[PDB]
């Protein structure tokens, strides 16, 4: 009798029908009737998949035409001031999300530590009120398909306000929303709702410690106002903060993440603090694509059941964070595919975990373990890699000594100018790329940049480009995951031991270098970004994976250096998403990244300059780690200076760029700086780009003069 559930489901559809539908609507090629009709068709198909998988409580409410937080902003009347005069309908919804002819769109931010982005609410002087019956309509629609199995879901008020901007008083804002949620819940109960999922993930974060009292007040309010609702205080992405305190909230059930919050939540459980509450145990990884370790998971569930009043099994977080199904992934090896589980396969896993716990006899249980075991015994997870005790983890000469040697060989001027790597964008294709590479080499020479790059025109993704040629990686045909709005990504999968077996970037880099006398940089991607953007294995620890990747990078760097490349750069763009949520776990992560960086870059000659670019904001908390890297230069102790916002079609002026470059020279010796644009340039336009790079050179040459 162990119930099975889920927090949410992807919106894309098996073939990204959702993406095509809303984009077509925006392009004026799909009418409102067909937009809503096509969306309804998708919703009914999703409900049926969850019904057929055996779920007892099927989530309803997370489907959206863009973002679930934006849904609440329109529903609760938290509409940006500039949009206040627009009729409240689907066109306003999209205007806020994408902007229109007269107003810019609302900004987006990462959803906790995932690769999903939500639309940030902009509070002003507007008074909250319900502008529609969004959730009630979805619930009643769901009931027709699944009956009493329908479980309304919604993001809670505390989390909603915490993820907003423009709020001067937190408690006031939360309070103003309570009556709206009250009505929403009351109407759902009247329509037949029992269990209601209220997402409050802010309570797995460090920031959450400031809202413990708000939770007590808010949920005590809901409990008294809506007595018949069985609220599930839903959390995910880490352990429940202050479990002893929050365990006494007046709710019938708590959703705890046992995949990303195992140690912490298991401790809370063992204290008996939840002996009188129902636990919705997230035991299936809702953010990765590996079939579950049933023996491990079932043992955990027995422990959870013995320490709770009741238990419901579900994934760790909404399935919104993984692709739809392995069903049509025909190019994959059978041993691998049988060990994979996307959204639809995870619905099946939860059902089977509950059947096993209840003593039901199901052949699929042990068969699942058999396939899992086959994957673990696979030859591709038992590859003999290079012996790390024979790989340098520290360069033979310190920075000071390397600085001079490199200066004598490169003879670079004061405040050298360069770019980050990308520009705007069988034999036929290669010569097409080379022609473009040369065209931009001349463009760079004509602008007089000191250190050049080939453009990365042959690359569409800084991670897929490497995964394509590395052993241990594979790509899927349809494994798409929504990133933001109608944009989706198809992450590569690191399924086995990573190994470098062939040159990846040598050809184009050497080609570019053969066309100029100026030094040309090599361009590689680091382990932080490769692991974060990819669906990494979960059968080996993080440090082992980072190190394998470090070894592969080292191998590529050896090929570049042998080919005569004097400068090699290691790119890291995902530190913001990779750094653990919890402050207390960040040092261990950084330590692993630093070690892998040493493995990758400690085997070069002293004359070879090692650069690293890290898209980040505040290095104050991670300064000792940056130093530990011992990189000759790091674009943002040699340090590169970004002074051109590449994320905007705006062309800077000499007067502005000159200020940007001079500010940092106020302290440290000017003999450690370089000048270049911020993270990337691939999303820019040629005219704007070239004109902007021209002002950069002129501005720098002027500062040298000074």
């Amino acid at each position: 009798l162990t119930k099975v559930s889920s927090l949410g489901y992807p919106r894309l559809g098996e073939n990204r029908e959702w993406k095509k539908l809303i984009e077509a609507y925006w392009a004026g090629k799909v009418s409102k009737n067909d937009l809503f009709a096509g969306a309804k068709e998708l919703r009914l198909d999703f409900l049926k998949k969850q019904l057929n998988a055996g779920l007892d409580l099927i989530p309803v409410g997370d489907f959206s035409l863009y973002d679930h937080i934006l849904d609440l902003s329109v529903q609760f009347n938290i509409i940006p001031k500039r949009f206040a005069k627009e009729p409240i309908d689907i066109d306003l919804y999209f205007a806020i999300a994408r902007g229109n002819k007269e107003n810019v769109a609302s900004s987006m931010k990462k959803w906790f530590n995932t690769n999903y982005h939500y639309i940030v609410p902009e509070w002003s002087k507007q008074r909250p009120k319900l502008n529609n019956n969004r959730l009630l309509d979805l619930y009643l629609e769901a009931r027709e398909v699944v009956g009493d199995k329908a479980k309304p879901v919604i993001t809670g008020p505390i989390t909603y306000v915490a993820l907003s901007t423009g709020v001067e008083d937190f408690t006031a804002a939360v309070k103003s929303l309570l009556p709206l949620y009250k009505q929403v819940f009351t109407e759902l109960v009247k329509a037949g709702a029992s269990y209601i999922q209220v997402d409050e993930p802010i309570f797995v974060t460090d920031e959450g410690k400031d809202y413990l009292q708000a939770a007590k007040a808010v949920y005590a309010y809901f409990a008294k106002e809506v007595p018949d609702a069985k609220f599930i205080f839903q959390t995910y992405f880490e352990g429940l903060i202050d479990s002893q305190v929050l365990s006494q909230l007046p709710v019938d059930a708590f959703g705890l993440d046992f995949v990303y919050g195992l140690e912490e939540n298991l401790e809370a459980i063992k204290t008996g603090a939840f002996k009188g509450k129902e636990i919705f145990a997230g035991v299936i990884d809702g953010r990765n694509i590996w079939s579950s370790d049933f023996v491990k998971t079932s043992a955990l569930l027995e422990t959870i059941e013995e320490q709770s009043a009741a238990l419901t099994i579900q994934p760790s977080c909404s399935l919104l964070h993984v692709p739809v199904t392995t069903k049509n992934e025909t190019d994959l090896d059978p041993v691998l595919r049988n060990g994979l589980a996307f959204a639809d396969e995870k619905l099946t896993e939860v059902k089977r975990l509950a059947e096993h716990l209840d003593g039901r006899e199901d052949p699929a249980y042990d068969l699942h373990i058999a396939h899992f075991d086959a994957l673990q015994a696979a030859d591709f997870r038992n590859v003999k890699l290079e012996d790390l005790s024979r790989v340098a983890t520290k360069r033979p000469s310190d920075f000071a000594k390397r600085r001079d040697i490199q200066q004598e060989k490169l003879h670079l001027p004061l405040l050298p100018t360069t770019t980050i790597g990308s520009f705007p964008q069988d034999a036929e294709y290669k010569q097409f790329i080379q022609a473009e590479i040369e065209r931009w080499i001349r463009i760079q020479e004509d602008l007089d940049l000191d250190v050049l790059v080939h453009g990365e025109f042959e690359r569409v993704d800084m991670v897929e480009f490497f995964g394509q040629k590395l052993a241990g990686f594979t790509t899927t045909k349809f494994g798409w995951v929504q990133s933001y709005g109608s944009r989706a990504v198809k992450p590569p999968i690191i399924y086995g031991d990573v190994q470098h077996l062939e040159p990846i970037t040598v050809e184009e880099t050497v080609y570019a270098q053969s066309l100029t006398d100026r030094p040309v940089k090599g361009m590689l991607t680091g382990p932080i970004t490769i692991t974060n953007w990819s669906f990494e294995r979960t059968d080996i620890p993080r440090d082992q994976l980072f190190n394998q990747i470090g070894l592969a990078i080292k191998d590529e760097i050896k090929l570049l250096e042998n080919a005569g490349i004097a400068i090699i750069q290691v790119d890291e763009a995902a530190l913001r998403e990779g750094l653990p949520l919890r402050k207390s776990k960040q040092k261990a992560y950084l330590d692993d990244a630093v070690h892998a960086f040493h493995i990758a870059t400690s085997s070069v000659k002293d004359e070879t300059q090692i650069h690293t670019h890290m898209c980040y904001s505040k290095f104050d908390e991670i300064i000792d780690a940056i130093r530990a890297l011992d990189a000759d230069v790091i674009s943002i102790l040699g340090i590169g200076l970004g002074v051109y916002d590449i994320h905007s079609p705006r062309v800077p002026t000499k007067e502005e760029v000159v200020a940007n470059i001079e500010r940092p020279l106020r302290q440290l010796s000017p003999t450690q700086f370089w000048v270049n644009p911020d993270c990337g340039l691939k999303t820019r336009q040629e005219p704007e780009t070239i004109a902007a790079l021209k002002v950069l050179v002129a501005a720098t040459k002027e500062v040298r003069q000074k």
